[PDB]
């Protein structure tokens, strides 16, 4: 029934063109907590700021109370990389949160990408995985460090790096940390921190399960009519659509045996003209295969599908 | 008196280290708006986003109303620099506010791209042009000199130029040049050359008819079945494959109208299995549309298609 105070900071957003506002407001929120003596103080690089600079108010609703504090900063100050801490003292105890201008996302043309677990792995193979790919940089001296960490601080299995210099003259490091199935589904957060000796500071990407509403995919499989010239081959295509989140896995099975991934392609999830995503899968098939057993199954693994997180539709070439 | 609403968008703050949260929450605050119904709407790049990913809250306590709507995004999504908008509707005209990832400290440099005649312009309109686009230009001081030329040395037509200031303060200069069909078709190579005092050495991009083998595209138009979940709209799909080279234009024709590009979602050419390239197109049609004329044709334009660089298939949502 007791609800400790929780601290979080919101900030003025950027221009529709990513431009900073003349002034930056930092709104500190201490939402839904068991009413009690509370105080909110702001720190700029570890020091207490003038009371005249932040306006604080608290209100209650029912069994819990909520309070907020707004601080205005000169754009010049916000851009100087000074750190600002919202310090809350609830019932004599201290709760804190900090922020500073967001660092460059693409330092020196460089890019970083951390991805979530594919649905097949998470549900079918039951061996979840997250891959951290860092690209768009040039070879220097010192090596590149990719460490994995969990928000919960809880340990993390042993990852695996594997860079591979590219043609355009850049390097591409890629590590793949394995995650705890349960761990991931519970909403854990896995961050991928990378310190490049050539690059200024540390670049960091964080990943966790989607939160939005779920919606199972609709699966429709079609077989191309015979096309003049190519009589022993046929193409299968299935549209899997109107599903959420966008994360999905597509597999094809023939003769109760699932075929190898290289046997077909699948587009990237793209939104529908309404709610949800759609994907197209294509399987080039052969006469030997359909005269074998004339049924091919387009299977989709999505977290919203039930009972076993999968939905499928079979198709046959002949009528 | 009657107090006019005001939209403001706050966002998740970064780490104490300047790192982003595993997910970014955007909070839209339309405050002061005098009590009364109101419709908040989010837009991801102009596209209206289904309200299945939002939440309206309101407390017109004391007097004037104040409602807020929050939208959440994954780090990736946010990092893709997609621009988000929050639309309020009150007394007719809608009010709004937009936001995007803040521009990194050091802004990039100029990059030039040279497109190629689209199969459509080349074979349907028979009026092909190649475009030269210079992006991320530092305006104010100086101006970019973009000049065309042919490898044959022959004369080039007059091109038209366009200069557009982007919301991120960068500049875009678009020179688009009419080219001869016979000339393009026969291998003429065109070069675009960019210059500017705030530019080290001159830039140069060239373009010429794609080389290699040719293969005519195959076209298949399908229709998803009618079911209780989609009864006043239907999803059409089309698969165009095994064509070479990659260049191809895809449209959906209906009732003698060439639907807007925006109407459909068409993928970019991927290698089949060496057999050539393939593309997938998906179009959502409405009852009104098929009741006007129950026939939608998927057309692909490709140089290798006989006899008029065109191949097409029609599909119907209803038993004729
Ligand atoms: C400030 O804000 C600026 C925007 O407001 C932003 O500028 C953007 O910069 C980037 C790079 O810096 C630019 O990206 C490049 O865009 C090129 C042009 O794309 C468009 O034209 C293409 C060519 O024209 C077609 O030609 C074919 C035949 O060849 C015809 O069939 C067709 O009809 C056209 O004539 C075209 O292919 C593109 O099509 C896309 O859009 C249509 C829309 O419906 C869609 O249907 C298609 O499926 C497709 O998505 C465009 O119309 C492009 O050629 C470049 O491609 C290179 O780079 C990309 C990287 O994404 C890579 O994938 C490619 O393989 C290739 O190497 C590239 O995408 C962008 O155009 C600029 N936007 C502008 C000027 O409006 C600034 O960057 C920003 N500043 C910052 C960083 O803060
Ligand atoms: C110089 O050359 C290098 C050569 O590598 C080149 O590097 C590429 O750089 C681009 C960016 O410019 C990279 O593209 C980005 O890739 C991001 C991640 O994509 C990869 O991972 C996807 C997920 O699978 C991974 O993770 C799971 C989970 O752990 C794991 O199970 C998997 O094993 C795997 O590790 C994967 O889907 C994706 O594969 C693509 O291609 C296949 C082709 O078969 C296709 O089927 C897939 O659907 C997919 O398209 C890939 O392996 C990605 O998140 C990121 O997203 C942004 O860009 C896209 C553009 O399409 C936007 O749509 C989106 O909104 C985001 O903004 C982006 O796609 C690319 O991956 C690098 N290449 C490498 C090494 O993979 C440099 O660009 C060159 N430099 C110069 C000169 O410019």
């Amino acid at each position: 029934d007791f609800t400790p105070p929780t601290v979080k900071i919101l900030q003025s957003s950027c221009d529709g063109g990513g431009h900073f506002p003349p002034t930056i407001q930092l709104l500190c929120l201490v939402s839904g907590y068991t009413p009690g003596t509370i105080q909110i103080t702001w720190l700029e690089d570890g020091q207490v700021m003038d009371v005249d600079l932040s306006t604080a108010s608290t209100t209650q609703e029912g069994e819990l109370a909520s309070t907020q504090s707004e601080l205005t900063l000169s754009q010049k100050h916000w851009l100087s990389d000074r750190t600002y801490t919202c310090q809350v003292t609830y019932q004599g105890h201290t709760f804190e949160d900090s922020t500073k201008k967001c660092a460059d996302s693409n330092p020196r043309g460089v890019s970083a990408y951390l991805s979530r677990p594919s649905p097949f792995d998470l549900f079918i193979r039951k061996s979840p995985t997250i891959t951290c790919l860092v690209v768009d940089l040039a070879p220097s001296k010192g090596t590149v460090q990719l460490t994995w960490s969990r928000a919960s601080g809880k340990p993390v299995n042993h990852s695996t790096r594997k860079e591979e210099k590219q043609r355009n003259g850049t390097l591409t490091v890629t590590s793949t940390l394995p995650v705890g199935t349960r761990d991931w589904i519970e909403g854990e957060t896995y961050q991928c921190r990378v310190t490049h000796p050539h690059l200024p500071r540390a670049l960091m990407r964080s990943t966790t399960k989607t939160s939005g509403p779920r919606a199972a995919p609709e699966v429709y499989a079609f077989a191309t009519p015979e096309w003049p010239g190519s009589r022993d081959k046929r193409t299968l295509a299935c549209l899997i659509q109107n599903f959420m989140p966008e994360d999905i896995s597509v597999q094809w099975l023939h003769n109760e045996v699932q075929l190898p991934d290289a046997r077909h392609s699948t587009t990237q999830p793209r939104k529908t003209k309404g709610s949800g995503f759609f994907v197209f899968s294509r399987l080039e098939v052969t006469r030997a295969e359909w005269e074998q057993k004339d049924e091919f199954i387009c299977r989709a693994v999505h977290e919203a599908a039930s009972p076993s997180q999968t939905v499928q539709r079979a198709v046959s070439v002949n009528p």
